[PDB]
């Protein structure tokens, strides 16, 4: 009798973090709850109730006690191992592990869409990335994210699906649905742990042509037959042209499809990389999540609806009274996630903090030679945007400074004075 499989727990800096892998909901543990927690894991509850018997006298884990995150399935030096792991993460102050494992098997895709700067890049069998995979899941990875490239033409993808499903990792794979193989379709419709997610800009056949230079009629089928089938799927459009009437016309679509969530991306050009011009900015994509929320919410509709990107929170004065205090967690979780939440593995194995971290000419570590953990303490490139700080006027009077430090660090090192060029993207 220990923790729930359906719970992620991992030791953390100011004690341990607790997370559902389906409703997301968290709740940041001490560090009393926190090593009796790690041996109600690794001991069963009992061997962990003979510990800490005077803090269950002094209350110390009766909160710990009410959670219900428990299920029916030498201590001394668990628990040692286990002070020495927080010591060594309050020695370099960062979190445990990323909660996202984002993996590129192949870069190669069929379409060359104008608003994507990975188009036309020109690969490892899946038994690499199932040792890759492994160490993600015993360090404690919260979801694996398989982008490209359209994984779907990845030769070996549907083995790397399998071990997805075996490891019992929460997975999304992103696909254009052009050429997907009805091996791998059945995969995913069996799949417990596997949702697929489609790159879909709008239902309009023309503008859709424009966009991703196909008509959307094989993305619509596909999320027809997941409907049938009763398997979870989801909508992912980049905000580029489409009007308001677009969108909604896509809402429906979901709403009648049955699409588990629907997100909308904010759409940042790269120069060289990106042939679309820009017309909307994040006070547009505010509005525009704005006019949809209530689209949904006036029709009843059980549609899970998001908008998504960086510094997003740049487009709401409102907040930001520079009276928001942030839990120790909180400071580290929200922002820019490429710092402490999230990793990315390149095709070539290279670890990358952030997909932007790709046109930065430093040298990468390859996750096919060494381990991710040994590279997530020691990391160059980590190190650089974990430990840059601001020194601009503006932004040291911004309340949400520590969560931001003057914008996306990849845009400031590229000026001539990063530690005070404040990224555009801002204007307030
Ligand atoms: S389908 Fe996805 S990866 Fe392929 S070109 Fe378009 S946006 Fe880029
Ligand atoms: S580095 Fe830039 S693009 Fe990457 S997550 Fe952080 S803020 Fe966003
Ligand atoms: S760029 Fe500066 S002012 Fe703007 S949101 Fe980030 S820290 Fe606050």
């Amino acid at each position: 009798r220990t923790i729930s499989e359906d719970i992620l727990f991992r030791l953390e800096k100011f004690g341990g973090i607790l997370i559902n892998k389906t409703n997301f909901e968290r709740i940041e543990l001490d560090e009393t709850e926190a090593f009796f927690l790690y041996l109600v894991q690794n001991h069963g509850i009992e061997i962990a109730t003979s510990f800490f018997k005077k803090e269950i006298e002094m209350g110390k884990l009766e909160r710990a006690l009410s959670l219900n995150i428990y299920s029916d399935n030498n201590p001394y030096e668990t628990l040692q191992n286990a002070r020495k792991h927080v010591a060594k993460l309050k020695k370099h102050n960062i979190l445990s592990f990323p909660l996202e494992l984002v993996i590129y098997p192949s870069m190669y895709c069929d379409l060359k869409c104008g608003f994507c700067f990975l188009a036309n890049r020109e690969a490892k069998p899946a038994k690499d990335w199932e040792r890759i995979l492994r160490q993600a899941k015993d360090n404690g990875v919260l979801s694996v994210s398989i982008l490209g490239g359209e994984p779907t033409r990845y030769f070996d993808i549907d083995n790397l699906l399998i071990a997805c499903e075996e490891l019992k990792i929460k997975t999304t794979i992103t696909t254009n649905a052009q050429l997907i193989k009805k091996s791998t379709v059945e995969i995913l419709a069996k799949s417990k742990y596997i949702t697929p997610v489609l790159s879909l800009q709008t239902l309009d056949s023309k503008l859709n042509f424009e966009l991703m230079g196909v008509r959307p009629d094989r993305q619509i089928k596909l999320a027809k037959y997941f409907n049938e089938v009763g398997k979870k799927c989801r909508i992912n459009a980049v905000y580029t042209k489409q009007s308001y009437e677009q969108i909604i016309e896509l809402v429906d679509f979901c709403i009648e499809n049955k699409i588990d969530r629907f997100s909308v991306a904010n759409y940042s050009e790269v120069t060289g990389y990106t042939k679309i011009k820009k017309k909307y900015d994040l006070a547009d994509l505010r509005r525009l999540n704005e006019y949809v929320t209530d689209y949904i919410t006036q029709r009843e509709a059980n549609l899970n609806f998001a908008t998504e990107g960086c510094h997003l929170f740049t487009a709401y004065p409102e907040l930001i009274n520079n009276s928001i205090e942030f839990s120790e967690f909180d400071e580290m979780y929200y922002g820019c996630r490429a710092k402490y939440t999230k990793m990315e593995i390149m095709s070539n194995g290279d670890i990358l903090p952030c997909i932007a971290f790709l046109g930065v000419n430093q040298t990468k570590q390859n996750a096919f030679e060494k381990d991710l953990l040994d590279v997530w303490y020691d990391d160059p490139l980590y190190g650089g945007i974990r430990s840059f700080r601001t020194k601009n006027s503006k932004c040291l009077s911004c309340g949400l400074l520590k969560i931001c430090e003057g914008g996306c660090y990849v845009n400031l090192i590229k000026e001539k004075s990063p530690e005070y060029f404040r990224d555009s993207v801002c204007q307030l």
